[PDB]
């Protein structure tokens, strides 16, 4: 190892200069290292720049995009107007100056903002950070960013056509552990997608297979019937939780929080490089931080006022749910990030 100075220290020296702008982002992106509003738009962000790519394209000898390159910086004035990334100027452009401040590439500044905010999670991963990538990038094409009224069909394909297999995309939907959504209903805005957006635990993928009893917003935009007052459910986690070829990986994460992170780890690993040469790459995951202290459930629980009855069962090769705990109390309306 070498030192970065002040007991701060790194395998690879080119990495220290990214310590200043984990301080900065800390303090004045992430509200002094908060898991809330702008870490959980980080985590965003990382796949609306890599998901920019298409490996059917480039069979037909057309550009399918530069993938995981800061594109949805570069061009944010181009990207944002893409419908499923409409409101991601607010993002865009509070991320821009932090990037050209420190003069590190727009792309590697979306994949170290995720990184740095999904560790700021409690229970959170340490996502794998390489840096290195070009600052010169090239839109990406339109039509290429899933939406939350796509069929589990359509939207497996597009996630096979970036690399990803079905059992992978489960495994990047913890992200919906620490996320909230803003447009889909504005008048709900703050709507989490589970009952702890602060908290990266298995609470999405329980409480997201419960059934639907109430909306919390008016039911347009691809949101269907949530569980709990307050939480926010969209479609395409509904057809994911429950379609032949992702429900039993997303039964196996309910009682398994630590394999929800090595998995989520795994595959942010590959998100973060697509269309990038990982051996142009430099190693500065140790720059990453650790979580808070905080013990997360390892087993997710079911709310209160919920048995395993309001369980939707999926997984038919692989079998039955545990007796899950029930959080003691009474049904409370899940507090909106905001
Ligand atoms: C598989 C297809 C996916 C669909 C259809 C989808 C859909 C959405 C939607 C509709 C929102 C709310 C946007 C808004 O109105 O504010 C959202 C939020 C979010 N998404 Fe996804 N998502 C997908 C995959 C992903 C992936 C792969 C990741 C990252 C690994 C991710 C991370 C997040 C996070 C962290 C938020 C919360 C952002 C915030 O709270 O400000 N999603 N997602
Ligand atoms: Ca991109
Ligand atoms: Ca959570
Ligand atoms: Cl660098
Ligand atoms: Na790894």
């Amino acid at each position: 190892m070498v030192s970065c100075g002040g007991g701060r220290s790194v395998k690879n020296a080119a990495c220290c200069a990214w310590f200043p702008v984990l301080d900065d982002i800390q303090a004045n992106l992430f509200n002094g290292g908060k898991c809330e509003e702008e870490a959980h738009e980080a985590v965003r962000l990382t796949f609306h720049d890599a998901v920019g790519f298409s490996l059917a394209a480039q069979k037909a000898g057309k550009f399918g995009g530069g993938g995981a390159d800061g594109s949805i910086l570069a061009f944010s004035d181009i990207e944002t107007a893409f419908i499923p990334n409409f409101g991601l100027e607010f993002t865009t452009e509070g991320f821009i100056p932090f990037a050209l401040a420190h003069g590190v590439s727009f792309g590697d500044f979306v994949q170290f903002a995720g990184a740095v905010g999904a560790a700021n999670c409690a229970g959170g991963p340490r996502l794998q950070f390489l840096a290195g990538r070009s600052n010169i990038s090239q839109p990406s094409p339109d039509g290429l960013v899933p939406d939350p009224t796509d069929s589990a069909d359509k939207i497996l394909a597009r996630m096979a056509d970036i690399g990803f297999s079905p059992t992978e995309v489960v495994h990047l939907l913890a992200s919906h552990s620490i996320a909230a959504q803003y447009e889909v209903d504005t008048d709900v805005a703050g709507s989490p997608f589970d009952s702890t957006p602060s908290v990266f635990d298995t609470q999405f993928f329980v409480e997201s297979l419960l059934h639907g009893t109430q909306f919390t917003g008016s039911g347009q935009g691809g949101e269907v019937m949530s569980p709990i007052p307050g939480e926010f459910r969209l479609q395409s986690d509904f057809a994911l939780s429950r379609d032949p070829r992702t429900a039993c990986e997303w039964q196996a994460l309910v009682n398994n929080q630590q394999a929800m992170v090595n998995n989520f780890e795994a595959v942010m690993s590959r998100l973060a490089v697509i269309g990038q040469i990982p051996s142009e790459l430099v190693d500065c995951s140790d720059v990453i931080p650790t979580p808070p202290l905080a013990k997360v459930a390892q087993v997710g629980s079911l709310p209160p006022g919920k048995s395993m009855a309001d369980v939707q069962v999926a997984c038919t090769n692989g079998m039955p749910f545990p007796s899950l705990p029930t959080s003691p109390g009474p049904v409370q309306t899940v507090a909106p990030v905001l």
